[PDB]
């Protein structure tokens, strides 16, 4: 498993540019989840059983 | 498994631009999950069974 | 498992730009998870059963 | 060259706004200007000689 | 060059306001020039000789 | 060159505000200028011989 000469990009994130202006905003939450954000998640690998990888606003009520 | 000369780009995320202007809103959550914002989840690999790779807004009530 | 010569980027994140101007917010909560905010997970490897990686606003109410 | 997302505004006028509750007012005029009111002018590009470009209230004599 | 999200204002007015409540006003003139109001000019380029530009209660003679 | 994100204003006038409440005003004139409103010029380029630009309550005479 060997790279020689090359350019090796994996599980990255660039250049994610967001601008807001005069955003008003009103938010209320009761026991859930909420996002209102920029968010980057990278990653290369995850292992295992049962997991949860890079969730976002994830209510998980079990019984 | 080798590259020898090259430019290798997996699971990536670029240039993801979003703007916004005089964007006025009013949220309300019970109990659920509510996902209003910019979101980038950049993988090479999720193992494993019963997994969840890269939710979003997931509500999950078993029993 | 060797890179002889090369550029080798994996799990990253960069140039993630947010410009906000004149945003008024207001926020209010009982209990749950509120994420409204710029953020950056980079990793490059998660192991074990049952895991949770890299989550955000992640309510977990079990029984 | 490449505009992304950009805005490019060149000579413009935006967002003014006047609001007036409850406002009396009289006027008398003899031969001349009165500019009372909203003006909103965006001009580019202006040439000539002796020229006169977004006058208000102007009186010209001889 | 490459403009990402830019926002690029070259000669631009904005985002002006002006309120007014219960105001009372009077005015008399003879042969001469009143500006009482709002005004916003915005003029990317002019040219000329012995120009006049973005005039406001301007009275010329001779 | 290139602009991520930026802002860039060349010659703008904004976020001008102005508030009057109970505003009492009266006025006299004769032949000559006045200018009681507000004004908002905002000019990138003026060339000339002998120019006049942005001009309030200018009074020529010979």
């Amino acid at each position: 498993v060997l790279y020689v000469g090359s350019k090796t990009k994996e599980g990255v994130v660039h250049d994610v540019t967001t601008v807001a202006e005069k955003t008003k905003e009103q938010v209320t939450n009761v026991g859930g989840a909420v996002v209102t954000g920029v968010t980057a998640v990278a990653q290369k690998t995850v292992e295992g059983a049962g997991s949860i990888a890079a969730a976002t606003g994830f209510v998980k009520k079990d019984q």
